[PDB]
């Protein structure tokens, strides 16, 4: 029986990621330190106990920080794993501009740490979570494959490329070795059970959590920066990802692993960006409830459109995303309904 890791594990998207494991048949361990996750009334995560039940199926589960080079190596002597899906990390934008070496702490020595470990018990084969940031501002659009990377505007962006470099040096190195990066926006919408989905968060990435309070009564309206975009409204363009098509796709890069593909790059998306305009319109249809907004001035530094082209995971992983805008707002406004504070 070998397990699969999935650090990071008990968060919004590696619940739903450890969910479609279950779901095609694989036996996960999750570790997390809880900086950004619920506990329950149990040893499990709130978001993992849930998971159980949607499923029939045990989660196995330990409390630790990957920070902790003796935990780990407890840990890969405890299990014997066949890969890991690596989502362990600090990704709010806005924090890692006021508090840069928490990001480099976090991201680049728990990567490296566990890259070390794994090594150290022959594990080579890796999923990593990366970010599309990691292009930095378009310079065509969709973004592609080929596209430059490493003109990053902030801190967290830095990390995803300097952590992506790092991998591809260790496969240039190691033949031997397997490692799928994935390059994606903004994850939004829940299981359609409505019983998992994001918990509220200090310093959201996408405008859908602000959103989604403006919708159920807890803030008055949405702030949208700028309508003078080169853009059909005038808003700025997004991508956004329902997390079930993220988690799937993540399942997909597992699986391209059993075929010897060394280091393989793929981005995840629709391939379609929505603006502003369009995500408030959604939000209102799927919720019968009124979104008042209000414009003020651009952001400095936003640029009109970013959002990538999906078309090289089609052919090489056999995947896309199904789920469309109006759907990821009807799947987050029934786990908003259902859990009105998240798991709390
Ligand atoms: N949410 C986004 O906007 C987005 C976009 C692109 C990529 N990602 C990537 O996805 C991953 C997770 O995203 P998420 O949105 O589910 O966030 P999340 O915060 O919900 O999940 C991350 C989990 O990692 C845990 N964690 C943090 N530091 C840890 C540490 N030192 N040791 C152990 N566990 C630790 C947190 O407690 C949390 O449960 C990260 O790799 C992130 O860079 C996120
Ligand atoms: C590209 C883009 C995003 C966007 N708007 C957005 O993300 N708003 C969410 C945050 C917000 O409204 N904050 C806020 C509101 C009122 N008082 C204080 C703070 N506009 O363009």
């Amino acid at each position: 029986a070998e397990k699969v890791l999935v650090t990071g594990g008990a968060g919004y998207i590696g619940s739903h990621t450890v969910l479609e494991l279950l779901e095609a048949g694989y036996l996960p361990v999750v570790i997390d330190n809880f900086h950004n996750a619920f506990r329950g009334g149990g040893s499990l995560p709130e978001s993992l106990r849930r998971v159980q039940e949607l499923t029939g199926r045990s989660v196995e589960f330990e409390e630790m920080d990957i920070l902790d080079q003796g935990a780990l190596q407890r840990l890969f002597k405890k299990y014997s794993f066949m890969a890991v899906i690596h989502f362990a990390g600090l990704k709010a934008v806005g924090e890692s501009v006021q508090k840069p070496l928490d990001y480099y702490r976090v991201n680049l020595t728990g990567t490296i740490q566990l890259l070390e470990i794994m090594k150290a018990h022959g594990v080579k084969n890796l999923v990593f979570s990366s970010s599309a940031t990691v292009y930095g501002n378009p310079q065509y659009l969709p973004l592609d494959e080929a596209h430059p990377t490493g003109g990053c505007t902030n801190p967290y962006g830095k990390s995803k490329f300097f952590i992506e470099e790092m991998i591809r040096d260790l496969c240039q190195a190691d033949k031997t070795w397997n490692a799928v990066l994935l390059r994606y926006f903004n994850p939004t919408g829940a299981h359609a059970s409505g019983c998992i989905g994001e918990d509220p968060q200090g310093i959201p990435n996408n405008l859908m959590p602000y959103v989604s309070q403006v919708a159920i009564g807890r803030r008055e309206a949405l702030n949208v920066f700028g309508n003078d975009y080169d853009t059909e409204d005038g808003t700025g363009v997004r991508d956004y990802i329902h997390v079930v098509d993220l988690a799937k796709g993540h399942i997909a890069a597992l699986r391209k692993l059993k075929e010897q593909c060394g280091c393989r790059i793929y981005n995840l998306g629709t391939g379609t960006g929505y603006s502003v305009l369009q995500m408030v319109q959604a939000m209102e249809k799927a919720s019968g409830k009124k979104i008042p907004y209000k414009v003020v001035a651009r952001r400095e530094g936003d640029v009109a459109a970013c959002y990538a082209n999906p078309s090289l995971a089609q052919e090489e992983l056999g995947w896309t995303a199904a789920l469309g805008l109006d759907r990821m707002c009807e799947d987050l406004w029934r786990w908003q309904k259902q859990n009105p504070s998240g798991f709390g």
